[PDB]
This record gives C-alpha cells, sequence and structure tokens, in this order.
C-alpha cells in the first residue's frame, strides 16, 4: 500500500531538533556530532540543513555546505529514521539536495565526504578517493589520565623507551597556520592529498578556509615551523551520546605526516592541554594518521600510555563526485 501522504522537504528549523534526535539513534556508534552540532548548523550561513518530512513527521535528514570558495558542497549527516528506511527515502533526498546546490551554487563543480565504511565496486565506480587516513580510537577517563601521566612518563624516561620530543607552537592569531597551510611544499609534503582533514570535514588549504577553521577553536602542533615535516589538529572535545549517561567527549586529532615519532609527541602534547579541560568526564579520542604509522601509534596509546583501544583498524576515506546537470 502507497503511503496517505506525499513527502515534502524543507529546511530545518529549531522546532525540529528533538524529532532529529528521535531519528539518530545508534549513529555512528554512540559517537554521533549531530546532538551537539545541530544548532550551530542552522547558524552556518553557507548551509543548508534539508529535513524530509511525511504527514509532517521528520523522517530524513542531509546537511549541504559550501565550501572552497564556492566550488565544492560537502555532504554530511545524511540518515534516515530506522522505521523508514529501505524505501528509498535517503535517495530522493539526496537528489532533492543536489537539485537545490545545482539551482541556488551554480559555481559548485564538485561534492565531498569522508566516511570509514569499506569501499565496494559502487563506490569506485561513483567517486574518486583523494586520500585516506588511518583511524586509531581509544578511549580513557580523564581523571584517571592526569592522576597517572606523570608516573607513566617518568618511567618511560628512566627506561629509556620513551622521551618526548620536542615540538614546536603553532598560533592562528600570530600568522603560523598560514604561513603552514599555505605554503606549496607543505601541502605537497605533509598534509593528505594535500587536503586539511578537520574532525572528518576536509577543506582545500586556501586563505578562504582557513578563515572558517580560525572560528572553530582548533588547536594545532607542530615540529617545526622553519622544516615543517608533522602537523597536529585538535577538535575541541564535543559531547557524544556514548554511554547514556552524559558523561562522554569526542576528542578529534587529526595527524597530517610521516614522522611518528613526532605523531606520538604531539598527541601526548594535545593530551596534555586538553584533558585538564574535561576533568570528571570521559574521552573517546580517535586519532588519524597516515596508514604506515598506525600499529607505532596503537602499541604508544595501548603499551606505552596504557589507553584502550576501542577498536582495530579502520579508514577514513576522503571522497569526490563532480556535479552533473
Amino acid at each position: 500500500e502507497a503511503e496517505a501522504e506525499p513527502l515534502d522537504f524543507v529546511v530545518a528549523t529549531e522546532r525540529e531538533f528533538e524529532e532529529v534526535l528521535a531519528i539518530s539513534g545508534g549513529i555512528y556508534g554512540g559517537l554521533d556530532y549531530l546532538p551537539s552540532r545541530y544548532h550551530s548548523w542552522l547558524r552556518d550561513p553557507d548551509r543548508t540543513v534539508v529535513l524530509a518530512k511525511r504527514n509532517g513527521g521528520v523522517i530524513a535528514l542531509e546537511s549541504v555546505n559550501v565550501i572552497d570558495a564556492g566550488e565544492t558542497v560537502l555532504v554530511e549527516g545524511l540518515r534516515v529514521a530506522p522505521w523508514e528506511r529501505g524505501k528509498g527515502v535517503a535517495g530522493l533526498l539526496q537528489r532533492f539536495c543536489s537539485q537545490l546546490v545545482k539551482r541556488q551554487h551554480p559555481g559548485v563543480k564538485v561534492a565531498r565526504l569522508t566516511r570509514d565504511d569499506q569501499l565496494g565496486p559502487r563506490e569506485l565506480k561513483k567517486y574518486r578517493l583523494i586520500t585516506k587516513q588511518g583511524i586509531l580510537l581509544v578511549r580513557f577517563n580523564a581523571s584517571a589520565l592526569l592522576a597517572g601521566l606523570g608516573a607513566r612518563l617518568a618511567a618511560l624516561r628512566t627506561s629509556g623507551t620513551f622521551s618526548p620530543l620536542p615540538t614546536e607552537a603553532v598560533s592562528e592569531a600570530g600568522g603560523d597556520v598560514a604561513r603552514l597551510l599555505l605554503s606549496p611544499s607543505v601541502q605537497r609534503d605533509v598534509l593528505p592529498g594535500g587536503t586539511i582533514i578537520q574532525d572528518w570535514q576536509p577543506y582545500r588549504p586556501s586563505e578562504s578556509n582557513l578563515r572558517l577553521l580560525a572560528a572553530k577553536g582548533l588547536e594545532w602542533r607542530v615540529d617545526s615551523r622553519a622544516r615543517p615535516r608533522v602537523l597536529t589538529l585538535c577538535t575541541r572535545p564535543f559531547p557524544i551520546p556514548h554511554g547514556g549517561d552524559g558523561t562522554w567527549r569526542y576528542l578529534n586529532i587529526d595527524a597530517f605526516g610521516s614522522d611518528g615519532a613526532q605523531v606520538q609527541s604531539q598527541l601526548l602534547w594535545h593530551l596534555q592541554r586538553q584533558a585538564p579541560r574535561l576533568v570528571g568526564l570521559n574521552v573517546m579520542c580517535q586519532l588519524f594518521l597516515e596508514p604506515q604509522l598506525w600499529s607505532q601509534l596503537a602499541d604508544f596509546c595501548q603499551v606505552g600510555l596504557g589507553l584502550e583501544l576501542v577498536k582495530g583498524y579502520t579508514e577514513q576515506y576522503l571522497l569526490e563526485a563532480d556535479i552533473h546537470h
């Protein structure tokens, strides 16, 4: 039997927040960002958050955000209520959003997205793979980490097993971020596929996108400003549904470059910066890094720092497709 009422595609408002939460159970294994980000998304000037409604009720959501100086649309948040799946809803919503972008933003030439699902024949036919990073996910209680880290690092140093390597400060206000990310050699030799990936969001390295990044409260670290080889990027932690008790936060660190020892020392630096602000909370810390470094960093986190590995090796894929008419 066909549905009594038609689908209606509308721009999201704050009125639908609770309905959106109610269709989002279990998404991203409890690491879903949308509960914490929905209000922000509605304020973003180049973003359209589209809801599919049936008979006045929200059954699906998709975000399209225009970045890269008008040339790219990033697709995020695609989801259909569990009780409405398998009927083509996501396909219809994707088509509505793509037509909306083509109508309102004629300058958009490509769509981009990131995901960690295994790429099958269907993905490889439709998308280009721009780059990929390995994904390392660990968990810790912030207070417990802070209480033991001094002793841990002391024992690691006395044993000659590990001593933090020097790292260098990176100030956005001071211009260090722009001097790094606008360098053609940093783009070629450090950034994965010449792209900034920040908490799953890809940006071409341009001044326009640096303004967007500057507003997010990111923290950066580098091995050397004068001779950059490893650059790390920490996104401010945010609440996630995992655990159901409100105590969990997601701490995303993107690591760019090939020197595993510098990724280790910069990871430690970010943990020491961020954990004091999370006293009383629990942390899902997800590190993205060059694939050949994953085993080294997994051992550093598990054996060196005593952190619990949540899952085995997976990959973050940056995918791109051309816009067609």
